[PDB]
């Protein structure tokens, strides 16, 4: 069976580089029950608060490459070094919020700590799984840290998302009061990202054109090098399968796969034994 | 004989698509810093604009937007942009009509043909010193009539907070003629537009647009040339009777026209006749 190319990009020129879908599985056509939006929308009164007077902001007169930038001293330090690739020492466990310089701080927009904001910059392709549905994968190498894709969708409150019946696309923000992102009706690539028992992409909640407490944007780094070809995923969270493993069981088939029909019934076993 | 001095390589720090550099060949004024570069409009108190996805008209476009089946031609009468961008010679400049450009709701790709203001700067334009009207804009290149020059960026502020502030001379009034009025202040937060000066036999004409919302209160101000213009020409519009009828008492116009409405003669010879 060919693997055929299906759609140029799906995201319709509006990412940087085009994004494009292929099938080499079945017969399911290019997934269009979504509308593809490259930056995140609201379908009620959110209004964003971006009062420029409020951003913090830095007086850097260089790269904001110095500890000096007050930017980075919001992040604790920049993360991110000179090619705009995540430090080795990044906390991937628990990584803190990134505050990029803004349209307040003093210095010009290609300076070092820009780099979610400047958007995608990989080759990315939307691909279908052997067992997963549709996944995103990487047409090129990827270097541990690199900036793959941010996590877009609506904006919705905790309550609104409660009330909505499909939360496969639903991206908890774990706030003042709890938003989340709904990636259902309107989203971009990062819909289509894969749980992976072993992930290679971690997402970081980070600051740009506003400082909204309520509302960080969710950035996906690279954990490790990629090759070409590679599914990316990240770790959707135990909460997430402790409520999904009712009705579906995890096909990553990682040899530490922690959510499959196997892992689970494993588990029964074993505290049925004790 | 003063000779001209580069004094920045780029305004606005790399947020255009192009550099905006300014050069002084007249006196020793530096550039200017009294004021907060941004290129697109700010708030600092909250306007409320609406950003509701699902409130924006869109169409359903597989083309380029070409064709008149494209719901936001049509709020637009028509769509007035030509293959490469400009407006069509027919484009009412006394009243021009509103401009509805495509959205991230439309079907459409990013570079249907009906997105010139949205995809930003494209001519080349620099800030100089000019001999009697202070900083001015003057272009670096040919600009074909009809092109997209650059949008009248600054600070979002009501009726009420622009007549209680002293310094006017950097005040758009959107002219809203039913509702809610708001302005453009770039007095304080502003791009390059906040520069160009006023000319009696001017250049580039404001046209209101639509881009990412559609909150009828918030058009956005669009200035695209009214004429071919060379290179080195000072850029200028129109700023209406209403201002030179405030600010002659304190200063009168410098454009030099002979179609000069607002210079010292002008004003006396009127009155005579
Ligand atoms: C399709 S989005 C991926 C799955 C989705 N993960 C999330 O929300 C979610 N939030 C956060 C993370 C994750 C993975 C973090 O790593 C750290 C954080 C960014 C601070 C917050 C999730 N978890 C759920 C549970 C119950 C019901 C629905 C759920 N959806
Ligand atoms: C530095 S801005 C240039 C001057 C500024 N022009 C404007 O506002 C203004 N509005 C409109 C236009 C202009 C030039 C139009 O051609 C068409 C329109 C967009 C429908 C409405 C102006 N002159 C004023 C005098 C007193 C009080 C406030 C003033 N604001
Ligand atoms: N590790 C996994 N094992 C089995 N199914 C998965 C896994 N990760 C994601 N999925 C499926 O994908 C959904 C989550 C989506 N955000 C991902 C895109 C989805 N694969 C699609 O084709 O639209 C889940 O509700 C599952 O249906
Ligand atoms: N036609 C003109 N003749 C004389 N002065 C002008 C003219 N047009 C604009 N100006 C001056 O420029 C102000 C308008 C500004 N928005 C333009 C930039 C201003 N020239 C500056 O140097 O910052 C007016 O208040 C005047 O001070
Ligand atoms: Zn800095
Ligand atoms: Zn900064
Ligand atoms: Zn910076
Ligand atoms: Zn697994
Ligand atoms: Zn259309
Ligand atoms: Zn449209
Ligand atoms: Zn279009
Ligand atoms: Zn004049």
């Amino acid at each position: 069976r060919t693997e055929k190319i299906i759609c140029r990009d799906v995201a319709r020129g509006y990412e940087n580089v085009p994004i494009p879908c292929v099938n080499g599985v079945d017969g399911e056509p290019c997934p269009e029950d979504y509308k593809y939006i490259s930056e995140n929308c609201e379908t009620s009164t959110m209004n964003i608060d971006r009062n420029i007077t409020h951003l913090q902001h830095c007086t850097c007169v260089d790269d904001c490459s110095s500890s000096n930038c007050l930017c980075g001293q919001l992040s604790i330090r920049c993360w991110y070094d000179k090619d705009g690739r995540l430090l080795q020492e990044f906390n991937k466990i628990e990584p803190p919020l990134i505050f990029e310089c803004n349209q307040a701080c003093s210095c010009w927009r290609n300076c070092k700590n820009r780099v979610v904001q400047s958007g995608i910059k990989v080759r990315l392709q939307l691909y279908r799984t052997a067992k997963m549905g549709w996944g995103v994968r990487a047409l090129q190498t990827i270097p541990q840290g690199t900036f793959i894709c941010e996590y877009v969708g609506e904006l919705i409150s905790d309550a609104e998302a409660d009330v909505r019946e499909d939360d496969s696309y639903l991206f908890d923000l774990d706030n003042g009061e709890v938003y989340c992102i709904d990636a259902r009706y309107y989203g971009n690539i990062s819909r289509f990202i894969n749980h992976l028992c072993d992930p290679n992409i971690i997402p970081v909640r980070v600051f740009m054109l506003h400082q909204d407490l309520r509302f960080p944007r969710i950035a996906f780094f690279s954990s490790r090098d990629i090759r070409t070809g590679e599914e990316l995923g990240f770790d959707y969270g135990d909460r997430f399968w402790d409520i999904k493993s009712k009705y579906f069981t995890c096909q990553c088939g990682s040899e530490k796969c922690k959510h499959s029909a196997e892992a689970i019934a494993l588990e029964q076993s074993r505290l049925a034994r004790l």
